[PDB]
Parts: C-alpha cells; structure tokens; sequence
C-alpha cells in the first residue's frame, strides 16, 4: 500500500562528487538533488534535479570557503529547495564539512526536509587534519548544525580513509569506501521497503529507530559458509571510517536475509553480535527476509541508534 519516497540531496563539491559516484554506481527508485552555489561544477552533475543556490550571492562561484554564505545562499533559495523535496518520505543529506557551501547550506537543507515532515539523515564528512586547523574547526560547527537539523547523523571522519589506504591508494579510491557508507545505507532501507519479510520491517520502523535520535550507525555485512551469520553481523557494525560505532547502541533496527537454510540459531547468534559490541541493553526491531535465489549467501543489515 505505502512506498515510500526517498531523495538523496547532495550540498556543495564533496556531497555533489558522492551524489555522481552513487548516480555511475547506479540506484533505483531513489531520486537524487545536486545543490551547489558553484554553477561549473553544478554543470556536471549527473542528477536529474539540479539545484544553483547564492547566485546573487556568490555570481555563480563557490562560496570561497566561507559557511555564512553557503548558509546565506540556501536560505535564499529555500523555495527551490522546498520544491526540489517536495513529495519525499526520507531524504538524505551529503555533504563534505569545512567548506562554505556544504557546512553553511547543508544543515538549512536538512532543516527544510524536516520541516516538511520528511525523516532526515546527514551523511557528512569532517577534513583531513592536514587541511589544517580552522577547516577542522569550521566542520565542527557544520557538523554541530547538522546534528540539530537532522533526525540522524553520521559522520564519517576523512582521517579514517588514512587507516584502510596504502601509500599507493588512488585518492578516488578511497573517496568510493567513504561513498559506501550512504550508498549502502540507502539502498539498505529501499531493500526494506520494496520486499515482503516473512517477518516484516517497513518504513514504520524505519522512522521509530531513526527518528529524532542523533547519531546513528548504517551497516551492511554479507557472508557465506560456517559462520556466516556471526561473520556478516560483524561485518555490517564495524567499519572503521565511522565516527559513530556501534559501542553505546540503545536501538537497533537488524534485518536478516538469507536463502531457505536461515537458521533460527543463527539469527540468535547474529542478533547477539550486535548486542554484546553494543555492550548496552538494546532495544531491537528484528527482520528477517527469505530470499530463495540465494544459496549460502547471508546479509545482515543494522540501523543503530539511542546513543
Ligand atoms: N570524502 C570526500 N571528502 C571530500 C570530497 N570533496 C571534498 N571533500 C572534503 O569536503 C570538504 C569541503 O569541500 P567541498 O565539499 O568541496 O566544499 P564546498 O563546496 O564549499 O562545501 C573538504 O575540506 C574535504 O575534507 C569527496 O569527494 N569525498
Ligand atoms: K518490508
């Protein structure tokens, strides 16, 4: 009966780059926005909703590091923006902090999407320490706005791409794992509303783990073989570019797929996976989907919040 409407709104250079990453990755069923004040850049944007904000404000440039005019161009264009939402059940917001366009227009963004109802996620990142000082302390304030704009944060610290590089790495190469974390938490949650579970999660239960809550973890883990349902619970908690871990989850929204060997002993042992990183008493919703086109292939999903 519902389906709900998903957006995925990209704010300045680093959200509009992992919006065009997601887009060539290729997603269904999600509608993207791309809002930026630099128009070159916007130009080249893949989304099908285009977004040029501060025109009078910036003529047609970035915002020059500046978060009072990203800020300034969103809430003069807030009735593009309105109608760019308009329609969406859940909306996420990307954004890179630290910059002017992102840390000043992003949170007005998030604000606006709440404001009209919809359950809102910020997906942002913090700079590179060796971008220096003031960028670090401008995406904290960023960061601070966007906590009280959004329903849900998660932040991922650009730092942690150091830890899961070599000195060879390609920059794009890493920027795509830190992609990972939207992308799959997205298409996570578009996966529990287009299927039917045997026992059944919807976007009910979305917005009662997710809303107004604060940071929050996404988490996708696949396995196969012994184990598999230990292994992939493990996998979908611990990323290492997350700001936010799974220690001090009080919510948790886990759904389990599996072909027709999901055990009831390994949806226990899964669930208490999650429970004990925790380390807290958490408050579960708990799925499960059978998907008979797989074989030996689990896939356990986690949404944790109540930090
Ligand atoms: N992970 C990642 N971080 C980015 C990307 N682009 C920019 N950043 C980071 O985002 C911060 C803000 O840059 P940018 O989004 O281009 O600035 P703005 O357009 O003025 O908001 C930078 O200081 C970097 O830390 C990207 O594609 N991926
Ligand atoms: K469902």
């Amino acid at each position: 009966s519902h389906m709900a409407t998903l957006k995925v709104i990209g704010v300045g250079g680093g959200g509009n780059n992992a919006v065009n990453r997601m887009i060539d990755h290729g997603m269904n069923n999600v509608e993207f926005i791309a809002i930026n004040t630099d128009g070159q850049a916007l130009n080249l944007s893949k989304a099908e909703s285009k977004i040029q904000i501060g025109e009078k404000l910036t003529r047609g440039l970035g915002a020059g590091a500046n978060p009072e005019i990203g800020k300034k161009a969103a809430e003069e264009s807030r009735e593009q923006i309105e109608d760019a939402i308009q329609g969406a059940d859940m909306v996420f917001v990307t954004s890179g902090m630290g910059g002017g366009t992102g840390t000043g227009a992003a949170p007005v963004v998030a604000k606006i999407a709440k404001e009209m109802g919809a359950l809102t996620v910020g997906v942002v990142t913090r700079p590179f320490s060796f971008e220096g000082r003031k960028r670090q302390t401008q995406a904290a304030a960023g960061v601070e706005a966007m906590k009280a704009a959004v329903d849900t944060l998660i932040v991922i610290p650009n730092d942690r791409l150091l830890d899961i590089v070599d000195k060879s790495t390609p920059m794009m190469e890493a920027f795509k794992e830190a992609d990972n974390v939207l992308r799959q938490g997205v298409q996570g949650i578009s996966d529990l509303i287009a299927v039917s579970g045997e026992v059944n999660l919807d976007f009910a239960d979305v917005k009662t783990i997710m809303s107004n809550q604060g940071s929050a973890l996404m988490g996708i883990g696949v396995s196969s073989g012994e184990n598999r349902a230990v292994e992939a619970a493990k996998k979908a908690i611990s990323s290492p570019l997350l700001e936010t871990s799974i220690v001090g989850a009080q919510g948790v929204l886990m759904n389990i797929t599996g072909g027709e060997s999901l055990s009831l002993f390994e949806a226990q042992e899964a669930a208490d996976i999650v429970q004990d990183a925790a380390d807290e008493d958490v408050n579960m919703i708990f799925g499960t989907v059978i998907n008979p086109e797989l074989q030996d292939e689990i896939v356990v999903t986690v949404i944790a919040t109540g930090f």
